[PDB]
């Protein structure tokens, strides 16, 4: 819950700065999908989206970057603006297969 918005929120920060990141396949469709729900909000850019998205990623550099850098950016496009490709690669200890997560482009 908490534990899991952490996560995300730490996970999207690597991604909108490198471009890219990597985790298990289970944890990349989990946040495939908050990423894309906080670029829709930058694409709505209005008061309340810039609030909520805030509220979200708790780092206003990023959420000032979402909604003037990489929401105009996405303007064309409507949905699936993360991609998640799955890796012939699997992690040391239990063995769960990875997947790489990056900005589609």
């Amino acid at each position: 819950s908490s534990h899991r918005l952490a996560l995300y929120r730490n996970q999207a920060k690597s991604l909108l700065t490198h471009g890219r990141i990597t985790t298990t396949v289970p944890k990349a469709k989990e946040l495939r999908g908050f990423v894309d729900h906080l670029i829709h909000l930058a694409k709505r850019g209005d008061l309340h989206a810039r609030r909520l998205v805030l509220r979200d990623l708790q780092d206003v550099k990023l959420v000032r970057k979402l909604f003037d850098e990489i929401a105009p950016r996405y303007r064309d496009r409507q949905g699936g603006y993360t991609r998640v490709l799955k890796l012939a690669e699997r992690r040391r200890g239990d063995g769960a297969p990875l997947a790489l997560v990056e900005l589609v482009e």
